């Protein structure tokens, strides 16, 4: 048996309290919505999210974060959700700002199952990190980011999990989608495999462990 | 310069002797044929070429290689090609065997600016020569550089006039990856079409790291 197939109510049996989750999204933009939804109803706590922003507090995983149930973010922007940086201030939540191309290659790291990448980016800036002196240049380690789970939102998605994605909504979606142990998928159009242009997938069914099969109607 | 469309006779001038080269292609498959006859016919030599595979000794880089026209392969596999392993042997060639997805790695790490890389791949083993290793959390990885080209020979299913390049499955493999890790790209493209004629959710490659397109068609 073992299909892919599976309900938003199913989706609720892969979340746990104090996981690693990765989802979807710029600035609320191709966010798998009705998954981050499903998240909060599920009522688990002290997760750790790792997104492009936090959005704004009622998009993207802003309603995690204002409903308590972040212990953590990692993110490259959060200056539209002011609940983010009251958290942060308040010591309430820990914040790990990322510039974007560092978080992007972070991100694609862990998805390619290597041990680091030399970034000339963020040199003499804000530490903590370590250095590298290769040839004639210095270099900044930055180390891979990896998740437990993945929140995925695509445009059109096969039975066997391909995907494809509109260009604004894409964003983090495919990259997200290397770097979790377990993928989800709220695909706006799900079809029979065969159905999808094979020329134009952008994520392998091969990385794709469950898609919801309902339309929000 | 107000132009990036060119001929196959253009293409000639771009040939040096020496110079780095980056050639798609998968085992023969998705290779711009044409341009790679140009870059034969054109008679230049020492040169590196650096691809997937070095295919077999009648298609892709391989007549390149038979001809004595390249002093060093960059490549993850040879063995279709008994003449990348003859040359190897009495020393007439300069063959660097890379993992494969260490060498997709490098590459995309050249067209990226980014310094190198540690990967779990080939550490402990005859791959490590000539590298270092690095420790951490326990793990000791090997450290990878980028790797850049001078040039690029690609093939692309559809391009239109600005550069903007989508490809056949069955044909993309190393193409879109080497038009980001050179400092000219030639686009050989099955089928040359206006702007606007494709549809921007399925661009691979953005024009803006296309130099030169090949307008005519067929072999
Ligand atoms: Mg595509
Ligand atoms: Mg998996
Ligand atoms: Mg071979
Ligand atoms: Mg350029």
């Amino acid at each position: 048996m073992k299909t892919k197939l599976m309900t938003l109510q199913d989706a609720t049996g892969f979340f746990r309290d104090g996981m690693t989750i990765m989802v979807g999204g710029f600035m609320g933009i191709g966010t798998p919505s009705r998954l981050v939804e499903a998240l909060l109803e599920s009522g688990v706590r002290d997760l750790t999210l790792i997104a492009n922003d936090t959005a704004f507090v009622d998009t993207g995983i802003g309603p995690l974060i204002v409903n308590g149930r972040v212990r953590k973010v990692i993110a490259s922007h959060i200056g539209t959700n002011p609940e983010t940086g009251r958290r942060m201030i308040s010591g309430e939540m820990d914040v790990v700002l990322v510039p974007q191309g560092t978080l992007i290659e972070q991100i694609r790291c862990g998805g390619a199952g290597l041990g680091g990448f030399l970034t000339p980016t963020g040199v003499g800036t804000v530490e903590g990190k370590q250095t590298l002196t290769l040839d004639g240049k210095t270099w900044l380690l930055e180390r891979p980011l990896r998740a437990d789970l993945a929140l995925i939102r695509a445009h059109r998605c096969d039975t066997l999990g391909n995907l494809t994605y509109q260009l604004s909504a894409r964003n983090f979606n495919p990259l997200i989608a290397l770097a979790a142990d377990i993928t989800l998928v709220e695909p706006d159009e799900l079809v029979e495999t065969g159905e999808l242009q094979p020329d134009h997938i952008v994520t392998p069914g091969a990385v794709i462990d469950h898609i919801i099969v309902s339309q929000e109607s």
